[PDB]
């Protein structure tokens, strides 16, 4: 500490200087899954409910045949498909000891409650977007896995990559139904695919033959018409999902059965206080479609 | 018309498509617009990624940014339809009339 | 400074019997960093004879 | 970053540079839509044939 120089004077031993108690924090991921789907308040487990099927076509006359003279056809005799909602639950504790506050600062305590909610949403935010079947619910990019919504290909695979506006119009293409008048879909791209967005040379280029003025104040945020949504949790590079698009109308609920609750115990415990935090909220489609994740696979 | 593209297989729709039926629909068929303009829902998405007049970006268009594409083309409101079968040799337009 | 993530778990969906299926995690484990400071100084002279 | 220009000459530095160069640090990075940017003496009298 005071050595390295220490010469000539008092030299002494190291701790010798002044420390500081304050922190900082670096990066954030921002929180846009956590916070941006319709909470279904629900007193039991499982909540269910009917839905109607479609057509229903009605066959016409044989231009000769009409009287009686049965034959007419019918419309569908079996119908209201059942569609259920489950519900999965997850906890954390966190639990400390008197023998390492006494010799500290005595300041670890606000710090550790602070600490345990971020984990908990750091969670519960990856398990929306990535996520299997098992235990844990699935996640929004395999979503897109089951119902075909994927396409190959979109960019190169660090091969002279772009991701030029035609990728939307394609992407949009290949999901087609059931609503192209724009009913406040959400759409969400990775850190990276973000950033090569900016290269381009298309579209909304450098130059004012393509875009009007939307870019105020230099290269901002805007691509067809829309504002862009910019995420993390996208894993790094390779044949996964960069852009995930979602309808948003009817769709993408959250089941829950009550709001955060953290609390402690310590009695009839020895010695420590234990922290205990528990959740139940998930991520459910009433009906398989409206999906797409681009994937992005290999050229 | 019979052909401008090839069902997807290498190049689109393309906005004089539209030019070709209104000179070969009906001669003096004509009076401004007052002629309807049904498309397919698969037609309607290859004709917005473009590289044509009618763009949402600025090169001939009447500012549309706002909404996701306008009725504007050639002066025709657009229509969509769903209900078109195979996409091979069948017909993704319909220009219609509706004065007599 | 303080640490980075911190990832929670779900339950085996069974499970009742607290068993709390936490994992454990990282209580208060951190980091510290420091500052070192350097000297930078120069002397110029003149004579009376100029 | 490797490559744009190569000893100026025949190729030289155009605004497009700083679009690739920045696909690591900031705007948004780590939350904020705000840097510095500095530039050779030289260099910003390359930066009129673009």
């Amino acid at each position: 500490a005071v050595n390295q120089s220490s010469s000539v004077e008092v030299s002494s031993e190291s701790y010798e200087t002044i420390f500081s108690q304050r922190i900082i924090r670096d990066l954030q991921k921002e929180l846009v899954v956590g916070a941006l789907f319709e909470e279904l308040p629900m007193s039991s487990k499982i909540l269910t409910m009917l839905v109607e099927p479609d057509a229903g076509k009605a066959t016409w006359v044989a231009a000769s045949t009409y009287g009686t003279d049965t034959t007419t056809g019918e419309e569908v005799k079996g119908a209201l498909k059942e569609i259920h909602f489950s519900t999965y639950k997850l906890a954390a504790k966190s639990f400390i000891t008197d023998e390492t506050e006494e010799d500290a600062i005595f300041s670890l305590l606000p710090l550790l409650r602070k600490r345990l909610i971020e984990a908990h949403a750091v969670s519960i935010e990856e398990a929306f977007m990535t996520g299997d079947g098992s235990g844990k619910p699935k996640g929004l990019l395999t979503l897109a896995s089951e119902d075909s919504a994927k396409v190959v290909t979109e960019a190169k695979a660090d091969g002279s990559v772009l991701v030029t506006a035609k990728t939307i119009s394609k992407l949009r293409r290949k999901l087609g139904r059931h609503g192209l008048k724009l009913s406040k879909l959400v759409l969400i791209v990775s850190m990276d695919a973000y950033y090569d967005l900016l290269e381009d040379e298309e579209w909304q280029d450098v130059a004012q033959v393509g875009n009007d003025s939307v870019k105020l104040q230099g290269q901002v945020g805007r691509i067809y018409g829309l504002p862009v949504v910019v995420s993390e949790y996208f894993p790094a590079k390779a044949n996964s999902a960069e852009f995930a698009v979602i309808v948003y109308k009817d769709n993408f609920v959250m089941p829950r059965q009550r709001a955060v609750t953290v609390e402690r115990e310590r009695q009839a415990g020895k010695q420590r206080d234990a922290y205990y935090v528990t959740q139940r909220v998930n991520l459910q489609r009433y009906f398989a479609n409206g999906v797409v994740s681009g994937t992005y696979a290999a050229s």
